[PDB]
């Protein structure tokens, strides 16, 4: 139709010290037939510094040199330009209309401007060992005079990267996005997952770190073997399991809990061993991805010397 009203996006991201390119669009009705059409940029911060000013030219000092229009408003188009960005330039982005007289408009849509400086690295909530996973590592380009390089760190047994390239999200911003597909194992546990943003002919760069949580079933890794104890003494058996989340370690025998504890090792200890402790003891650790079982026999096979 022809009424007031702007199309911009809600939100967009860029890096510190880039530059970014905020897409407008306004309409208005065609009856008025202006011939000349002014604007004017307004920042979040009940008196709004002025981002850019048709009419008097005039600047706020935090944008000065830093602000362009591009794009031609007598073709309805409000496109804005930020150069060299700076924390201090992160806020809403609100344009209004100047068709002289009466007809001033400031519309209803504005755009926050989210300024970053490390690259957005995406992990599924609950990675399990033995599952196919995807990472990836996103990043904003939405500077037409700067394209950022994207770059993996530390990904030696992740398997090489998979580059999606520039994709549209939505209100119609772009981003970089990285791909990594692996089937992680235990040894994945902990893993510096590293991406790097890199702007060619600056010296910008920008990188952002991750650890993959890698969840895996428990694998006894420490058991007695085969205990031969002296009649009386003091006997301990120890059980070590490697698991994450930390496992529930249990100690058995005859179908029953000697001692139970969330742990990754367990001792059980036994005082005054005489031949009715003999038997086969067992330790079963279990976590919420799996379970493992070691049994240990115990044998009380040499007597007690006179004291
Ligand atoms: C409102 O005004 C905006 C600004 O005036 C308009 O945005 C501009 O739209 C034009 C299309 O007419 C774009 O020009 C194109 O640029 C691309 C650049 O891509 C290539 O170049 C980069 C670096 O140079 C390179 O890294 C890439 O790999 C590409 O090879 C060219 O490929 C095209 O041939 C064409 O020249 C402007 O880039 C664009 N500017 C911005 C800041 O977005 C907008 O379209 C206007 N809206 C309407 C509705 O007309
Ligand atoms: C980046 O390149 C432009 C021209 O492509 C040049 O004018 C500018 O000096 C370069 N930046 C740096 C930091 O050298
Ligand atoms: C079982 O192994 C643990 C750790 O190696 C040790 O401390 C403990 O004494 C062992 N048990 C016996 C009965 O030797
Ligand atoms: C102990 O682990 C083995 C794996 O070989 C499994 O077959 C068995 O069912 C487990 N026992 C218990 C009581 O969970
Ligand atoms: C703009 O001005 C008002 C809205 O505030 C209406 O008369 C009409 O929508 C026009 O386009």
């Amino acid at each position: 139709s022809g009424h007031w009203g702007a199309w911009m996006p809600s939100t967009i991201s860029a890096f510190e010290g880039t530059c970014v390119s905020i897409p407008c669009r306004f309409d208005f009705p065609d009856e008025l037939r202006p011939a000349v059409v002014h604007g004017v940029w307004y920042f979040n911060s009940n008196y709004p510094p002025v981002v850019f000013k048709s009419r008097t030219q005039v600047v706020h000092e935090s944008f000065q040199g830093r602000s362009r229009l591009l794009g031609d408003l007598g073709l309805r188009n409000c496109t804005l330009l930020l150069s060299t960005l700076s924390p201090e330039l992160g806020g809403k982005y609100y344009f209004r209309g100047d068709l002289g007289g009466y007809n001033q408009y400031t519309f209803s849509e504005h755009s926050v401007l989210d300024i970053v400086n490390t690259p957005n690295i995406v992990v599924p909530p609950e990675v399990v060992a033995g599952t196919e996973v995807e990472v990836s590592c996103m990043v904003p380009d939405n500077c037409p005079e700067l394209r950022p390089e994207l770059s993996w760190l530390g990904h030696e047994g992740l398997g090489e990267p998979t580059v999606l390239g520039r994709l549209r999200e939505d209100e119609g911003t772009w981003v970089q996005v990285s791909l990594l597909h692996f089937v992680p194992t235990r040894e994945a546990n902990g893993h510096r997952l590293g991406c790097q943003a890199a702007f060619p002919n600056t010296t910008l760069q920008f990188e952002g770190y991750a650890s993959l949580d890698v969840k895996y079933p428990p694998v006894i890794v420490e058991m007695n073997s085969s205990v031969e104890a002296i009649e009386g003494s003091h006997v301990s058996l120890l059980c070590g399991a490697d698991s994450n989340p930390p496992p529930l370690l249990t100690w058995m025998r005859d179908g029953m809990v000697l001692r139970e504890a969330v742990a990754k090792s367990l001792y059980l200890d036994l005082e005054e061993v005489t031949p009715g402790e003999d038997g086969v003891y067992a330790c079963l650790a279990e976590n919420a991805y799996g379970q493992d079982n070691r049994t240990v026999e115990l044998s009380v096979m040499y007597a007690a010397a006179a004291h």
